[PDB]
């Protein structure tokens, strides 16, 4: 009957049940984790694809109507999956966002609005095409759903300068678990605070974010040095920690660390004649000179800083062929105190060499994202945070999971007296549920349960989050294995 009362509302066309031919494809096309797409995974009975705001209404109604709990998809990027299946057995249906992909932009009142299905790449094209000194700062891969992103916060190589995504959101259109649809006004203070960065999910299905547009220069530099340690890696890193979240706020260099060698990954929201004096007086130990300056408009930098490319802009912002499915393990820490420098010796000569060994991505904050109050959105990791860390595990065949699932174990343990402890924080985004999951006590997620993982994702905000999911959602309709909890008075 769930398939009668939704066909009610919403044309056959964008019904998938799990019996149907066309719905292995629809299921697959924004996995991004070969983890996940295997057989093995637990599958959901229907797939809705909405085209408009009422599919949405329609199919919440309906699934509370016949008790099918929806998880909502829109890049699908979930590190865990989440978005598309569930770790036990259970039946629920995915409201899938991906043909609601609108960006409207008002390049005079520097303002957008995109729709949670667009990827980052779509959103930022678009704000290109309204104007070349127009910017907004979200993550760095561009295959990433716009609604997930924002809903847990969302940074990249703006975040210096900006802050997060969800700090920069000035209204949404949600629909609630009773399939209303709410703007800022309707849902309150407390409800439009929760949705910007307080995680995916728990607190209904954004259809579309209003954002405001933020200024860049024409020109923007990139560079990418490589540095092996005989090359000074361990001096030169052992200086950015210190160094990197003090800079001014148009520098962000980031590092990818992989194997031999650390890459500073720099962009600069200025030209090479500035950046090149700044350098040599700030960070005089990366040996950088004009040689390295890759200047090109902010848009040109998505696809640059990304993948190195410098050609195929249409292609690798608006691309949808997904192609990239690596089998995934993630996690991360946050970092509120300089590591001695024989802590750089180890991840630098014995960890990122060992068998199994992933790639270690650090963010430098400082600036804007520091200077954003703790409690001001659910986004905690502000101020005194020096940096993020990102551990990156890939492979690439089933059978090959043990070496890189057992080094991610192994250096998340080395790393714990130098990181944040009590609670050790973690950003929501990038999801890891090794950090704890939801007990479900007649049919309610625990806040016992949830304050576990939930403090390390949100610190002092996660109670703020718990009682206002408790009151825009007692029931739990919207939940996952890791969603906010209600915390009912
Ligand atoms: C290649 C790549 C690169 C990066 C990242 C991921 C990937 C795959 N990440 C992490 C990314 O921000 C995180 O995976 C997001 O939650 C993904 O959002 P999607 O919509 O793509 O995923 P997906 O559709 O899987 O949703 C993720 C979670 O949010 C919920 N959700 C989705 N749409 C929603 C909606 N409309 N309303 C309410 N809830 C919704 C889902 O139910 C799920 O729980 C990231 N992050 C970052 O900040 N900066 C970065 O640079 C990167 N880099
Ligand atoms: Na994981």
């Amino acid at each position: 009957d769930f398939l009668g009362c939704l066909v009610k509302e919403i044309p056959p066309r964008l019904l998938y049940a799990k019996s149907s031919p066309a719905y292995p494809s629809v299921l697959g096309q924004t996995i991004r984790n070969s983890r996940w797409s295997s057989p093995d995974n637990v599958k959901p009975l229907y797939i809705i694809t909405p085209t408009q705001v009422s599919h949405i209404q329609s199919a919440v109604v309906c699934g509370r109507r016949h008790s099918v709990r929806i998880r909502v998809r829109s890049g699908g990027h979930d590190y865990e999956g989440l978005s598309y299946r569930s770790l036990q057995p259970e039946t629920f249906a995915v409201v899938d966002l991906n043909k609601m992909r609108a960006v409207w932009v008002d390049g005079k009142a520097r303002t957008a609005w995109v729709d949670s299905g667009a990827q980052l790449g779509e959103l930022y094209y678009a704000i290109y095409k309204a104007s070349p000194t127009l910017a907004f700062p979200a993550g760095v891969c561009p295959t990433i759903g716009v609604g997930g992103n924002f809903a847990g916060g969302g940074f990249g190589m703006l975040l210096r300068k900006y802050g997060i995504a969800a700090e920069n959101v000035i209204d949404v259109k949600l629909v609630d678990a009773n399939g209303k649809l709410h703007d800022k006004k309707s849902m309150g203070d407390d409800h439009f605070w929760a949705v910007r960065g307080g995680g995916g999910e728990s607190f209904g299905i954004v259809v579309a974010w209003q954002v405001k547009l933020l200024p860049v220069p024409p020109t923007v530099t990139i560079f990418k040095i490589s540095k092996t340690v005989s090359e000074g890696a361990v001096d030169i890193i052992n200086k950015w920690q210190v160094v990197a979240p003090q800079l001014p706020a148009d520098l962000m260099i980031r590092i990818i660390a992989q194997g031999p060698k650390a890459t500073f990954e720099a962009m600069y929201l200025g030209t090479c004649k500035t950046l090149t004096p700044l350098m040599s007086s700030k960070f005089p130990e990366l040996g950088m000179n004009p040689s390295h300056c890759n200047e090109m408009s902010w848009i040109q930098s998505i696809p640059f800083v990304h993948l190195g490319h410098r050609d195929a802009l249409e292609d690798d912002l608006l691309n949808r062929q997904n192609s990239f499915k690596p089998f995934a393990e993630y996690k991360s820490d946050y970092v509120y105190q300089p590591f001695p420098k024989t802590v750089w010796e180890q991840i630098l000569n014995t960890w990122l060499v060992k068998p199994g060994a992933g790639i270690m991505i650090f963010d430098p904050y400082g600036a804007t994202i520091s200077a954003t109050p703790e409690s001001a959105t659910p986004f905690p990791h502000r101020k005194g945070v020096l940096f993020n860390i990102q551990y990156v595990n890939y492979w690439f065949a089933p059978g090959a999971a043990a070496a890189p699932l057992s080094w991610s174990k192994d250096i998340y343990n080395y790393m714990e007296p130098y990181v944040s402890k009590n609670p050790r924080q973690a950003y929501a985004n990038y999801r890891d549920i090794d950090l704890g999951r939801n007990e479900v006590v007649n049919d309610v997620s625990t806040y016992a349960s949830g304050k576990v993982w939930g403090q390390k994702y949100f610190k002092g905000n996660f109670e703020r989050l718990a009682i206002t999911k408790g009151k825009v959602d007692p029931t739990d309709y919207f939940r996952n294995e890791q969603s906010i909890p209600p915390l009912i008075k």
